C-alpha cells in the first residue's frame, strides 16, 4: 500500500489512466519550478514516480495535483515516494 511521510523530493503517484505515459506527467509537473523527472511502469501505467530538485516543490505539486482528472474517469493520487 502507498503511504504519506514527511515530504521528500520525490512522489508515488496511483489510479492514473491505463494509457498513462511519461511525457503526459511530465507536461503536467512540468508547470512547478522544482520538477526534473518521471518514471512510468510500462507494464502498467495506472502507478508512476516523479522527482524534483526540493520536498517543498513535490508537496508543492502533491497538494496541486491530488484529484486532478488526467482523464474523466482517473483522479490522480500522489504520495511522497521513500529512499
Amino acid at each position: 500500500a502507498q503511504t504519506e511521510q514527511p515530504p521528500n523530493q520525490i512522489l508515488f503517484l496511483t489510479n492514473l489512466p491505463e494509457e498513462t505515459n511519461e511525457m503526459m506527467l511530465s507536461m503536467l509537473f512540468n508547470q512547478f519550478p522544482g520538477f526534473k523527472e518521471v518514471r512510468l511502469v510500462p507494464n502498467r501505467h495506472d502507478i508512476a514516480f516523479v522527482e524534483f530538485t526540493t520536498e517543498l516543490q513535490s508537496n508543492a505539486a502533491k497538494e496541486a495535483l491530488q484529484g486532478f482528472k488526467i482523464t474523466p474517469t482517473h483522479a490522480m493520487k500522489i504520495t511522497f515516494a521513500k529512499k
